[PDB]
Parts: C-alpha cells; structure tokens; sequence
C-alpha cells in the first residue's frame, strides 16, 4: 500500500451528520514534529486535530474568521502517537460532539463549535506522517 500525496485534501460529499465516520491510517515519520487532520467548512476549520511530538501533546481547536479558539489538550492517558509508529484515527460524528479514537481505543470527545454539520465538507491532512489510507 503506497502513500497519499501530502498534504491531502478532499471533499466530504454531504458533509457531516450523526453516525458519520472518517477513518485515517498512516505512519508517523521517524522525526516528526507535528501533523494535523482538519475538518473544514469554507474558509473555516471546524475541527483541527494536531498531534505534537515536540510538545508531546494532542491539540484540538477550531478556527473561525481566522481566529483560533481555546485549545483542548486534556488526555485520559499517555500520548498515543509515537514517532515511526503506524496508527489509525477514527473520527465519529455525533449530534453534539465528535468522538475520536486512536489505534482502536476512544481517546477524547470534542463538542461541536461549528454546529451546521452538513457544511463541514472538506478534509485536510498535513504534516509529518505518511498517509496510507482514508475512508470518508
Ligand atoms: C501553549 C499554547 O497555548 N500554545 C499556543 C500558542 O500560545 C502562545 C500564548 O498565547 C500562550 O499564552 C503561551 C503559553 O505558554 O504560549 C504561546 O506563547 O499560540 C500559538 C499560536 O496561536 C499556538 O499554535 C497554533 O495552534 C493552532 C491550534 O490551536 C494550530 O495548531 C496552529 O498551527 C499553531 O500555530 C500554540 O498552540
Ligand atoms: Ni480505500
């Protein structure tokens, strides 16, 4: 299984809605600094998932009108992403929040800030990973 171009951008026809799943698989580069997965709406970023190896954290935020909101960094366990290690991310959309799992295990919830779900119809992946598969 080869790799996707990076950054990878694709429309999510029909946008989001409860029960909608977006799956991604790949491998973190050996000396990755950071990588991100964005769910966008027009010129806004409804959900920014940003694992950071320099900061050993997983940052989540929303960018509306070019303004980043309050970051969410809480984690129930140790940073699951590891340099040079393969991973899978499952983003499940629900009515009030996005539920995110990493390597088959729930990691966190992110309450919707941009609530018009159908308008969130673009996926962007960028950063220090080798993207091997996407399921929208
Ligand atoms: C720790 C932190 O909040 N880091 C963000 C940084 O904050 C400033 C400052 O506001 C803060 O008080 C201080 C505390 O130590 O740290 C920094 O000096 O601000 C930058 C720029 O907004 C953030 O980086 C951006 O984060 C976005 C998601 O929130 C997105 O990933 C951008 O790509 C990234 O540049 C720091 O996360
Ligand atoms: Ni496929």
């Amino acid at each position: 299984h080869p790799a996707y171009p990076m950054p990878f951008i694709t429309t999510i026809l029909g946008g989001l809605y409860p029960s909608k799943s977006i799956l991604l698989s790949g491998t973190v580069l050996p000396s990755a600094q950071r990588f991100h997965i964005n769910l966008c709406s027009g010129n806004h970023i409804a959900f920014h998932l940003n694992p950071r190896f320099d900061e050993n954290a997983v940052v989540r935020n929303t960018q509306i009108d070019n303004s980043w909101g309050s970051e969410e960094r809480s984690l129930p366990r140790k940073m699951p992403f590891v340099r040079g290690q393969s991973f899978s991310v499952w983003i499940l959309c629900e009515a009030h929040c996005l539920k995110v799992a990493v390597d088959g295990q729930h990691l966190f919830e992110y309450y919707h800030r941009l609530r018009n779900l159908p308008t969130i119809n673009r996926l962007e992946v960028g950063g220090d990973i080798q993207l091997t598969h996407v399921q929208t």
